[PDB]
């Protein structure tokens, strides 16, 4: 609910608009301004994090950091931004611990106050109150926010999708968004990243399924490639293991740092002596052992052609082996696969091959999208998490479920949407850009 009259909204993307990830959107209620989110990104083509010089200069008036998920699209940069301003961090339970993770990681001494917030919190400022609402993602955990104005809402999904199989901590709050819809959207800030492919996701249970009959055909070792980003897909290789009276073992010689704080927080659903130690590998049959490779970058590839170049630190390929990749490939990676596989296939491993009819994302299509737009029902939106094509493919959907065109808005780094009360105009460019690390 709302607080008080208020005069001026600004909205200024630091990072997410032409461009697949650094995700950071700056919401300005008169004389206060929020963070949206602080991704890093992935030098594509170590890490680059937004500039943030706009914020600094107007640092006294930064009333706190508002994180969607623990993913590095949405926090890899937060630490940075912590070393150079003090703000309040907001975010959920899982959220906060990866955070605070990276801040111990970086050998970070710097007092932060974080608020652990929940879809039933509601947190107040002078001019706004903040609330949050459930999202589905490939993490569990996920909110959207949700600024009150006197305007209206102001809605940011963060990254989500619609899955009718996805029912634990990663089910959405349908009640709340339609709820939030029928107070009144002034302004929804939305994910385009499959904003061009058309119909539904694959849902996860059909994907599960199918790995499952793959998987339950191998004679030999398997080896599962994926995201540490993509806890579903993790969740469903333990299940697999389960039922197939395999066992897990990732990549030696500890487990992955954001896996094992959500282990050991409850989020994984793991039966007992499941996880083996790849120290303890070599003992038990080839045909009882599942080992998962995850990353980050694009190492899971990587270390497929390690392993099979003979040459890997702690473990390789053997003949007779079965490799999955449960990824979905990038374009600038699409190259780096198919010599992968070659090396694979010398080596003498066994390629269970990709269901082609299966779509697998962490992101809504377009029908996805267009059920958030149906039930959020915007007077203006704001296109988001997407290159320039993305951006007018979801500016599209927008425009079908009835938003009207002169208020949708396509933006670059440093745009800035400014409301007076009469007209929403793009008036001003501010400072932004790519800081290498
Ligand atoms: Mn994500």
């Amino acid at each position: 609910l709302i607080k008080k009259k208020n005069k001026d909204i600004r909205i200024i993307p630091l990072g997410g608009v032409g461009e697949i990830a650094k995700n950071m959107y700056i919401v300005e209620v008169d004389d206060e301004m929020f963070m949206l989110d602080a991704g890093l990104m992935f030098p594509e083509d170590d890490i680059v994090i937004p500039d943030i010089q706009y914020v600094i200069e107007n640092k006294e008036r930064l009333k706190g950091i508002f994180l969607t998920h623990g993913h590095e699209h949405a926090i890899g940069a937060v630490s940075y931004v912590l070393e150079q301003i003090d703000a309040p961090v907001y975010g959920s339970k899982l959220t906060i611990a990866l955070v605070k993770e990276a801040m111990k990681a970086r050998n970070i001494k710097k007092k932060v106050r974080y608020y652990t917030v929940n879809h039933d919190s509601i947190m107040r400022f002078k001019n706004v109150n903040v609330s949050f609402f459930n999202t589905t993602h490939s993490i569990p955990d996920s909110l959207g926010v949700c600024i009150h104005t006197s305007y209206g809402s102001i809605v940011y999904t963060g990254e989500f999708k619609f899955d009718q199989s996805l029912h634990g901590h990663y089910a959405p709050d349908l009640k709340r968004m339609a709820e939030i819809g029928d107070e009144g959207v002034f302004a929804l800030i939305s994910d385009s990243t499959e904003a061009e492919k058309p119909g539904y996701n694959t849902p996860e249970n059909i994907i599960e399924h199918h790995m499952y009959d793959a998987f339950a055909k191998v004679k030999g070792r398997l080896i599962v490639s994926c995201y540490a980003s993509n806890f579903v897909r993790i969740q469903q290789v333990l299940n697999i293991a389960s039922q197939l009276n395999r066992k897990v073992s990732f990549l030696g010689r500890s487990l992955e740092s954001s896996f094992n704080i959500a282990r050991k927080m409850g989020y994984f659903d793991i039966p007992k002596d499941l996880l083996i130690p790849i120290n303890e590998v070599e003992n038990y049959p080839k045909n009882e052992v599942i080992i998962i490779a995850t990353g980050m970058q694009g190492e899971p590839v990587e270390a497929l052609s390690q392993m099979a170049r003979k040459k890997h630190k702690i473990m390789n390929i053997e003949e007779g082996d079965s490799i999955f990749l449960a990824i979905t490939a990038s374009a600038n990676m699409e190259v780096i696969i198919a010599d992968t596989l070659n090396e694979l296939v010398r080596a003498g491993a066994h390629i269970i091959p990709n269901n082609k009819k299966i779509h697998a994302s962490s992101h809504g299509c377009m029908e996805e999208l267009k059920m958030m737009l149906n039930i959020m029902k915007p007077e203006y939106f704001v296109p988001v998490q997407g290159e320039f094509k993305m951006q007018i493919a979801h500016a599209k959907l927008a425009a079908e479920t009835g938003v009207a065109p002169e208020k949708i808005f396509l933006v670059e780094k440093g745009d800035v949407i400014s409301y007076n009360g009469k007209d929403m105009i793009l008036n001003e460019k501010v400072q932004s850009g790519n800081i290498l690390i």
